[PDB]
């Protein structure tokens, strides 16, 4: 299990564009396209992330590419963020990775909200921080997804995926 395993999970794998659990017009690996209700307004995000004509259909491989480039933007967006890094930085690789599926979700904007619960991260009072983590609109939300990223931040093993 990897961040790009867990990932692929937790958003599915879509080539044609879907609207995601907000109702937001999404492709691929729960790559967001555009909060816009216009279905062309997202076309057009699309054929802007993929460099051409698509009508709203992409290949497996241009899927994982744009997933790639999310991936590596939410992390490289927590070692820029000044209150995010510190927290990431004290996490083992199992724990950096639920971040990483957070920060991917929510946005940066998102997890801002989670403070109290980065707090808990980083003082590794792993219980209580999975206890703060489901007290969010996340958690009611998307709660079989918010129980597999809390479960694998309180116990820093693949349970919740393997
Ligand atoms: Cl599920």
């Amino acid at each position: 299990m990897n961040i790009f395993e867990m990932l692929r999970i937790d958003e599915g794998l879509r080539l044609k564009i879907y609207k995601d659990t907000e109702g937001y017009y999404t492709i691929g690996i729960g790559h967001l396209l555009t909060k816009s209700p216009s279905l062309n307004a997202a076309k057009s995000e699309l054929d802007k992330a993929i460099g051409r004509n698509t009508n709203g259909v992409i290949t497996k491989d241009e899927a994982e590419k744009l997933f790639n480039q999310d991936v590596d933007a939410a992390v490289r967006g927590i070692l820029r963020n000044a209150k995010l890094k510190p927290v990431y930085d004290s996490l083992d690789a199992v724990r950096r990775a639920a971040a990483i599926n957070m920060v991917f979700q929510m946005g940066e904007t998102g997890v801002a909200g989670f403070t109290n619960s980065l707090r808990m991260l980083q003082q590794k009072r792993w219980d209580e921080a999975a206890v703060n983590l489901a007290k969010s609109r996340w958690y009611n939300q998307t709660p079989n997804r918010a129980k597999r990223v809390i479960t694998t931040f309180r116990t820093g093993t693949w349970d919740a995926y393997k």
